[PDB]
This record gives structure tokens, sequence and C-alpha cells, in this order.
């Protein structure tokens, strides 16, 4: 049967939001980066299942919407730079912020550890250390290391995505 679904997508500029976008809608990875927007919406099709993305801004000036855009969603997808150790504090600082909102309470979080294939890139319980992960009990939270670039695990997010259709 059909299901459709809404995601919304957060987290620091240059985290590879617009490019994990892409390579979910197209398989295809951009080594360029695309310019920053603060909204971007598109359908994505997976068989019966029609995902409703919402490609945020991250820049600081786009934050204080982000509740907003994460309101009644299936999903908040929170993506990380894991090979940016300079901004890993401002990134969990920016995730533990927007959980703080009542009107996200209950909204299952994927948070995606990308750029594996750089060096020093997080693996899952570095990031999930770091970002005191364990800390987020209101709610379902999952944790992955991914690549956009080599595609490393990003079959095992769609999955995640798909189970959580509604
Ligand atoms: N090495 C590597 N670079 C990536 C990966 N994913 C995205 N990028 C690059 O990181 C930069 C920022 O990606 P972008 O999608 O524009 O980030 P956004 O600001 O969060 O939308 C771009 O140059 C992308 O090519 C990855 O898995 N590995
Ligand atoms: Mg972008």
């Amino acid at each position: 049967s059909k299901e459709e679904m809404e995601l919304t997508l957060v987290g620091l500029q240059y985290s590879g939001k617009t490019t994990f976008v892409n390579v979910i809608a197209s398989g295809q990875f951009n080594e360029d980066m695309i310019p920053t927007v603060g909204f971007n919406m598109r359908k994505i099709t997976k068989g019966n299942v029609t995902i409703k993305l919402w490609d945020i801004g991250g820049q600081p000036r786009f934050r204080s919407m982000w509740e907003r855009y994460c309101r009644g969603v299936s999903a908040i997808v929170y993506m990380v730079d894991a090979a940016d150790q300079e901004k890993i504090e401002a990134s969990k600082n920016e995730l533990h912020n927007l959980l703080d909102k009542p009107q996200l309470q209950g909204i299952p979080v994927l948070v995606l550890g990308n750029k594996r294939d750089l060096p020093g890139a997080l693996d899952e319980k570095e990031l999930i250390e770091k970002m005191n992960l364990s800390a987020i009990q209101d709610r379902e939270i999952c944790c992955y290391s991914i690549s956009c670039k080599e595609k490393d695990n990003i079959d095992i997010t769609l999955q995640w995505l798909i189970q959580h259709s509604k």
C-alpha cells in the first residue's frame, strides 16, 4: 500500500544536507557545494513510499526556524560532518537546543555522522559520546556513520526512514 511521510533535514552548514538529498533522490554524489538556501522541499519516491523532504539552511541565520520546519514530521534527520572536529560542539548544542522545543516532543531523530570517508571521521560510538546522544530520552534516537561520497550505510539510512513512513 502507498505510504507518505515527511522528513526534515537540519544540521550545521557544510554537514552534507543537500548532498544527502541528492544521493537519496538519484544515487549520485556531488563534490560541489550547491549554494545555501533557507529551505527547499523535494518529493522523493521510493516505490510505494513518497518522502516529502525539507532541506533546511544550517547557517546561524536560519536556525531559529528549524523548529517550525520540524513540526509534525515523521522524523528529523540531523546531519553532522563527522570529520570536522571543531564544529562537533556547536552541532551538539544546536541539536539539544532543538529537542528542548515542546512541539517536537516524541518525534524520532536520526543523527547521521556524514563524511565517514574522510580521515579522522568519528564512528557511531564516538559521535554518540561527543554529542551526548545518550541524554536524549523522550524519543527514539538512532545514529549511523555514513558517507554520501562512497555510499557507506546509505542503504540502512533509507531502511530506517521507510520503517518510520507511518
Ligand atoms: N568527503 C565527503 N564530502 C562530502 C560528503 N557529503 C557531502 N560532502 C561535501 O561536503 C560539502 C558540503 O555538502 P553540502 O551538501 O553542500 O552541505 P550542506 O550545507 O549541509 O547542505 C560539499 O562539498 C559536499 O560535496 C561525504 O560523504 N564525504
Ligand atoms: Mg545545502
